[PDB]
């Protein structure tokens, strides 16, 4: 994350690591035995960390449990990625409490204008790298279908959105990919890509996550 703060050890419950040896991508735990995440970040052998502030020490709070299955979209695309989502099973179920804790589903779209939460512990700069050890949060609104389209020409599909500061100076980062954007106390992101980090006129691009909640619940329904 560029330019945001410090969240405050487990101020965001729902955020998840994923660990392959090292940190490598965010999700979000939807309930207590599924995580969302960017297909992007799919790879064998992910064990979920749950509970967590800084990733490179115990402070008491966190669950680490294995993944049992991961779910790729059946439609994403690699080269262009559209429909950049995953969904991964976890081997138990996690313990959930008011530091651990799921994220809602959407019932509607959320709207341009409308303020939101990103979170991540992705690298911190725009020029040079400098990757936290605590969770870094960005307050940052979702822009509008026309603003993103002029910024990244014929690349944004229906399932996309853009939020950030054309200004630049705000963005997620390498890192943060796979992790949540909630607005009004729902999930309606994940961080998937962008041109760089906090670039004037590239804002961060993120998956629209309400057109895939009808893949989401049928999918963990039956597995
Ligand atoms: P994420 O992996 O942390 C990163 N995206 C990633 O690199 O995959 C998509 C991609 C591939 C090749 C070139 C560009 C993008 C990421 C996530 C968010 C931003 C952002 N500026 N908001 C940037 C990179
Ligand atoms: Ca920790």
């Amino acid at each position: 994350i560029v330019g945001g703060y410090t969240c405050g050890a487990n101020t965001v419950p729902y955020q998840v690591s994923l660990n392959s040896g090292y940190h490598f991508c965010g999700g979000s735990l939807i309930n207590s035995q599924w995580v969302v995440s960017a297909a992007h970040c799919y790879k064998s052998g992910i064990q979920v960390r749950l509970g967590e502030d800084n990733i490179n020490v115990v402070e008491g709070n966190e669950q680490f449990i294995s993944a049992s299955k991961s779910i790729v979209h059946p439609s994403y695309n690699s080269n262009t990625l559209n429909n950049d989502i995953m969904l991964i099973k976890l081997k138990s179920a996690a313990s959930l409490n008011s530091r651990v804790a799921s994220i809602s589903l959407p019932t509607s779209c959320a709207s341009a204008g409308t303020q939101c939460l990103i979170s991540g512990w992705g690298n911190t700069k725009s020029s040079g790298t400098s990757y936290p050890d605590v969770l870094k949060c960005l307050k940052a609104p979702i822009l509008s279908d026309s603003s993103c389209k002029s910024a990244y020409p014929g690349q944004i599909t229906s399932n996309m959105f853009c939020a950030g500061y054309l200004e630049g100076g705000k963005d997620s980062c390498q890192g943060d990919s796979g992790g949540p954007v909630v607005c009004s106390g729902k999930l309606q992101g994940i961080v998937s890509w962008g041109s760089g980090c906090a670039q004037k006129n590239k804002p961060g691009v993120y998956t629209k996550v309400c057109n895939y909640v009808s893949w989401i619940k049928q999918t963990i329904a039956s597995n």
